[PDB]
């Protein structure tokens, strides 16, 4: 496959997309070094995965005939992070490719207090990534056979909808911060051959959407946000994880080989949409 | 392959990206309609594609096991670009993808006529690429099967490069413009699922490049063009026309599903380099 002899470090792999980047970088030849915080969190009103589905996504990648090495980990403690990249590098010899796609939606009419909320979500979406970079850096510049770093950042956040409660702010902040630290660390690391690069998905079928009233519930009380959702083509009114992997596997494989610097839209035509 | 039962017409299919672009999807299972202008262009001052070089692309596409049906035509030429088309349509039963790839630079510091030069630069790169849709539309909604439209665009033209002169202008404004026709289409095109999506290449060893010495003296000649050129990554200074093929094979294909109103930057970071 495309990705033989690759070893791959996700965070948020216990389900949704960052499992399907695991099972389907595996199935590409890939080691996998994954993640999950296995826990909820008060203020997010769904649930958060767990450390059984951690397990599966293991046990769907050792189907492949490829490797995991699973630890509970939350990407807010960079040294656990550090702990668990290490033994990573220990366990497969190397980690070449990293994907930061552990992430929250804060949306809740109900929300408690607002910067608290803020808070929480700058901590995961914005700190968490910038930990899962910072992890990997030093080591891929050690190996010297340069790399890949990706980060999931978001369109519907791209597209400036907020309800302007903190949650809400800090997810849309966090994932336009992020396409930032893509670009700078593009240009950072060319030296390097560390590639960086991002994906903006739209909708995608996963809890954090399908299992969260809360969120629909926001964009049904807010004049504004009434077609915050909608993608331009027919079939997709949302889109599906392994459509997500298919756009990091172009960019960190060597049909994507030149690429850096850049955020792809997976969105079904989001972006064009008026 | 990702491209079984698909057939491509191609502007532009003599040599360069357009002939990769033919081999590559006829790897993957495509038929190909293709033209070329075939002669040069008095005010183009390096030798433009033969039909000789055409019929060496329909050969290499038929060494894979498919088909190619190629003629000789000018993307300013609509009529023509029509009857081409049709003649596919004719052949092959049906054309579901169009890469509009035919350009030319017009970088040249002996430039006789500044308004003439803006005059062809657009006809060919601007209006050539709307007759290159025109052509196609009617039949990927009459067909009702979707589709998929390609644009050629530039990076170093998205960046804001020119001397001035007519030409230069022409391939900067055309380019850019075609971006838009990029992002509308795909609005406007959504609801028959035809997806339509550009290419942004940085420096791409093709004739254009590499046959073209008054490019060089072009940027030699001005101080605020000295790293007009300059990529990020180290080992693509330039890139090779396989990689925009491969960055149009994974719009166009299943692994790219989702993707309208996009363009790739397939770029070695040349979009962030400063
Ligand atoms: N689902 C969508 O519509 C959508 C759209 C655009 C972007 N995103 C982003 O895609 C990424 C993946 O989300 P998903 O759709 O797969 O949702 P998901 O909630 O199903 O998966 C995310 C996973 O990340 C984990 N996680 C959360 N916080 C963590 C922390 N602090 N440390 C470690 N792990 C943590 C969760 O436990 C969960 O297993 C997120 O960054 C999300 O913001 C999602
Ligand atoms: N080479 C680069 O660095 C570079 C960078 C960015 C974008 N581009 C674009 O990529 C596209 C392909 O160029 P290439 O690099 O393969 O160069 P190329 O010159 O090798 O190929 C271009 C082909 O287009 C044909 N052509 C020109 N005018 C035509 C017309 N009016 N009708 C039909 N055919 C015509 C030529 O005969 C030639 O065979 C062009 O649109 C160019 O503007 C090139």
């Amino acid at each position: 496959g495309s990705l033989d002899g690759r070893v791959v470090f996700i965070t948020g792999a216990a389900r949704g997309q960052g499992r399907s980047h695991a099972v389907m970088c595996a199935e590409q030849g890939a080691n996998i070094v994954g993640v999950d915080i296995c826990e909820d969190i008060d203020i997010v009103p769904y649930k958060l995965g767990t450390y059984e589905e951690l397990e599966e996504t293991a046990r769907l990648v050792e189907k492949t005939g490829q490797e995991m090495l699973f630890r509970k980990a939350d990407v807010r403690d960079k040294a656990v992070l550090q702990e668990v990249f290490d033994a990573g590098v220990e366990q497969f010899g190397h980690i070449d490719t990293v994907i930061a796609n552990a992430g929250v939606v804060l949306t809740n009419p109900d929300e408690r207090d607002a910067s608290e909320a803020l808070r929480l979500g700058l901590d995961i979406m914005l700190i968490g990534v910038w930990n899962t970079f910072q992890v990997a850096i030093p080591h891929m510049k050690e190996r010297g056979q340069g790399g890949n770093l990706i980060a999931t950042s978001s369109m519907i956040a791209l597209l400036d909808l907020t309800d302007g409660r903190g949650g809400t702010d800090a997810y849309l902040t966090s994932k336009l911060a992020i396409t930032g630290l893509v670009r700078s660390y593009a240009l950072m690391l060319a030296a390097d051959r560390i590639r960086v690069n991002g994906v903006a998905p739209t909708n995608c079928s996963t809890p954090m959407i399908t299992e969260n009233p809360a969120l629909f519930k926001v964009i049904e009380e807010n004049p504004h946000l009434v077609n915050a959702m909608s993608t331009a083509l027919p079939d997709f009114p949302m889109i599906e994880p392994r459509d997500v992997s298919n756009a990091i596997l172009f960019l960190i494989s060597d049909a994507g080989r030149s690429f850096t610097g850049s955020v792809l839209k997976v969105d079904a035509g989001m972006d064009v949409k008026r």
